[PDB]
């Protein structure tokens, strides 16, 4: 889709703005639209000079002392820019089962839901984060709802280890709306024909759904980038098992596997 900081450059443009003052700020449009966004920061109108540290979607982004030329600096306090912001995609997390669990399997879960506003701002931001089923919760600027209310744009799919429905680059991207648990199609993502290695945990999800959609990556090398050692270890495993010794090696180079990973595989078959 659009990433927050390529909506926040359109814009920019538009008004005739092509180099800001960012400061002692990290440099980059999506970190700075955020900031916008959350905090009473903004735009203030002066006229400055600097040195470019990088050049974001065509915006010259200054500090420093040198010579290249800004006419608008980001500073506490300054005026919002005002963007439409992407309605997509909606990312859903529903914790209607929550008060089946145990007390530690509750503090697992919304850890794990926690770490899900860090991967939206890193794309879209808080707003494009639900939460259903549990009031008290909070979360930046995440909707909190009680029941998720679905209008005639959404078009959405749940994500489902045990679906029927394999996932794919073009059915993530043909989706704008993607539910994920604590009558749509039950959508499952799978490596290479296999469950086994891809990573359980409802952070990783979203953002293996978001690289795919955002970055115009690869489901597989979404997969494997967010693996942990133990992902790619119960693979292998598994793997050689069916297929023997011969697939180790060559299977370890395409799950980008350490040596540490290797080291493990040999040490449980002999
Ligand atoms: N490989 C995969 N494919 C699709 N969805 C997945 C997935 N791994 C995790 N999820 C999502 O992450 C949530 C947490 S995993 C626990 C749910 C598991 N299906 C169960 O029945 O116990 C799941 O409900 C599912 O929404």
């Amino acid at each position: 889709h659009m990433t927050l900081a390529k909506v926040f450059s359109q814009k920019l443009r538009e008004l005739g703005i092509s180099s800001i003052y960012i400061g002692h700020e990290r440099p980059s449009l999506q970190s700075l639209a955020i900031k916008m966004l959350l905090k009473n920061y903004g735009l203030v109108e002066e006229r400055r000079e600097g040195m470019l540290i990088t050049q974001d979607h065509g915006i010259k982004l200054i500090s420093g002392k040198g010579t290249e030329t800004s006419r608008y600096t980001f500073r506490k306090g300054g005026k919002k820019v005002s963007i439409h912001l992407p309605e997509y995609p909606k990312m859903v997390i529903d914790l209607g089962l929550f008060e089946f669990l145990n007390e530690e399997e509750k503090e697992k879960t919304l850890l794990q839901v926690d770490l899900c506003l860090s991967v939206i701002r890193k794309f879209l931001w808080d707003g494009n984060l639900t939460v259903v089923g549990k009031a008290d919760y909070v979360l930046g600027r995440a909707n909190i709802v009680q029941s998720l209310s679905l209008s005639d744009e959404d078009n959405p799919v749940i994500l489902d280890p045990y679906g029927d429905v394999v996932a794919t680059d073009q059915i993530l991207r043909d989706h704008n709306v993607f539910v994920i648990g604590g009558s749509f199609p039950r959508v499952k993502i799978q490596l290479r024909g296999s469950i086994i290695g891809v990573p359980d945990e409802i952070n990783k999800i979203l953002e293996i759904i978001l690289r795919v959609k955002e970055l115009d990556q690869s489901l597989e090398e979404a997969i494997i980038s967010l693996q942990s050692k133990s992902d790619k270890i119960s693979r292998l495993l598994h793997d050689v098992q069916l297929y023997g010794m011969e697939v180790l090696e060559e299977e370890a180079r395409w799950l980008r596997a350490d040596d540490k990973v290797i080291e493990i595989v040999r040490s449980r078959l002999g």
